[PDB]
């Protein structure tokens, strides 16, 4: 192997604490705006998200803010509350080890350009040789172009790359479809459907999968 590619959300960090902080503010603003209760605003907001799953737009918080004409920008929430982005303890030792060993490191994410800001705010950005978001290729995983553009920029072949992520449909199916090795990270005891090449609970497990040999 010559390169390891990473998903962001649920893989190297989680934005769930930020979500828990801003969702009540969304429900408040939605309630004010539409003349409905906060509980009904919650229903409408979450319903719209559910209705958009498996689509391009599902991946962008700003899409949902804009859809309801709310006075919120996800970039501003990120800048204001960066401590609500939680980096998993297994992330930095693994990136350090991979970088030192000579592996090229990439990001492949279906989220929009603010995904790069998330990496900067969590001190993760500089580990990666290339970072590709939905907004860079106008596509989402598992579309082949988002994977292929990333490895093109890294200068490696698909068979020389490993993809690591927490989505069976985006990450595992997407990576395998273009000839990469696919690792599924399963932090919460979910069902794997017998798909990925490897299934791990933390990124520390990549050491025993890849071996210690320098690239
Ligand atoms: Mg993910």
């Amino acid at each position: 192997m010559k390169a390891v590619l990473f998903d962001i959300d649920g893989t190297i960090l989680t934005e769930e604490p930020l979500i828990m902080l801003f969702l009540p503010q969304v429900y408040d603003k939605l309630s004010r705006k539409l003349g409905i209760s906060k509980d009904e605003a919650r229903e409408r907001f979450l319903s719209e998200i559910l209705g958009r799953r498996d689509s391009y737009d599902w991946h962008d918080w700003n899409f949902f803010f804009k859809l309801f004409d709310l006075d919120l920008k996800y970039e501003e929430l990120l800048e204001r509350y960066p401590h609500k982005l939680q980096v998993y303890p297994d992330t930095i030792p693994t990136l350090e080890w991979l970088r030192d060993t000579g592996y090229k490191l990439g990001i492949v994410t279906s989220g929009p350009k603010y995904q790069r800001l998330k990496l900067k705010l969590t001190g993760l950005l500089d580990y990666f040789d290339v970072v590709i978001t939905r907004d860079d290729v106008n596509a989402i995983k598992p579309e082949p172009k988002i994977f292929l553009y990333t490895i093109e920029r890294l200068g490696v072949e698909p068979g020389e790359a490993v993809m690591v992520g927490d989505s069976l449909s985006q990450d595992v199916y997407g990576a395998k479809s273009v000839g990469m090795t696919a690792v599924w990270i399963n932090r919460n005891g979910d069902r794997g459907y017998n798909m990925a090449d490897y299934e791990i609970r933390t990124l520390y497990e990549l050491r025993k999968i890849l071996g210690g040999e320098r690239v």
